């Protein structure tokens, strides 16, 4: 019975994954895999996403609330994350899947890792240790690295977007997360990563804090990094997580008009957080 996907096979092959009881997959759109799992990990349950994008089909862009290319200006910054789906639609771009983005630091707000769009520099001051990137440049090129190494590419840099842990580098697996602190305990997370000829991104959506009738309680950055080797990622880094961690898709209604459903259960207690950024999926134009 159970696994029955190849996602599933390679979760509980890697020994992180045990007892599975979801193991569903679906296409969002051709070019966007979706699976969703629950299981437990070392005896504990958990409820995953993981999505396979074909960046030969699709591409991703950061996004903010209100797709302008400036830095945070106060509370109004911050809103769900289908609200930034929403108005990167109404800016042009057709979007299909959706992720929250990276670490914010308050007082005031302001993005803490690396954080380009466009072209634009919205944040190249990154925080000590907030040296996780996953990054474009203009000839089309995707990477997941360090800081410096997109910097690096000057004008050629398109876009960035910040992380907090560096999962997979290279195929070998990670765990050098001793200045993370409470970060470092059992989480909601959301990462994403890339094949190693950088054509496939993978996304992982880890809920937590048991807000569900899953009782899925979240992940050390360590099982994480090893679920997503598994499943393909040659590089990977870790986004924001915790009650921050959102995933949407877009939803065609009837009539053609454009929803963008949360699917996992916010860890806030069901209430999805307002983040001041965020990574989308957005059809080549
Ligand atoms: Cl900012």
């Amino acid at each position: 019975g159970m696994p029955q996907t190849a996602i599933g096979r390679q979760l509980v092959e890697s020994g992180m994954a045990n007892d599975v009881t979801l193991d569903n997959e679906s296409v969002v759109r051709d070019g966007i895999k979706l699976n969703e799992l629950a299981f437990k990990t070392f005896g504990e349950s958990q409820h995953i996403f993981v999505a396979t994008i074909d960046l030969n089909e699709l591409t991703f862009t950061p996004a903010t609330k209100d797709d302008k290319n400036v830095p945070a200006t106060g509370p109004e910054s911050s809103a769900p994350l289908p609200i930034h789906a929403f108005a990167a639609e109404a800016n042009g771009k057709t979007v299909w899947l959706g992720v929250n983005g990276d670490y914010y630091a308050d007082n005031p707000r302001r993005v803490m890792g690396l954080f380009y769009k466009d072209g634009v520099c919205i944040n190249s001051q990154y925080f000590e240790g907030h040296d996780e990137v996953l990054y474009q440049l203009k000839n089309g090129e995707t990477y997941v690295g360090q800081a410096d190494e997109a910097l690096a590419h000057e004008a050629n840099l398109l876009h960035a977007l910040g992380g907090y842990g560096l999962l997979v580098k290279d195929g070998v697996v990670q765990n050098f997360y001793e200045e993370m602190g409470d970060l470092q305990n059992t989480h909601p997370r959301t990462s994403v990563g890339l094949s190693q000829d950088r054509k496939t991104m993978y996304v992982f959506v880890v809920d937590g804090r048991r807000k569900d009738s899953f009782f899925a309680l979240g992940l050390t950055l360590p099982h994480l990094a090893t679920m997503m080797k598994a499943v393909g990622c040659y590089n990977a880094i870790n986004l924001d997580g915790g009650g921050s961690t959102t995933l949407i898709i877009r939803k065609v209604n009837d009539g053609g008009k454009p929803t963008f459903p949360i699917l996992n259960t916010p860890a806030d207690d069901r209430v999805p957080r307002k983040v001041t950024n965020s990574m989308l999926i957005i059809e080549k134009k």
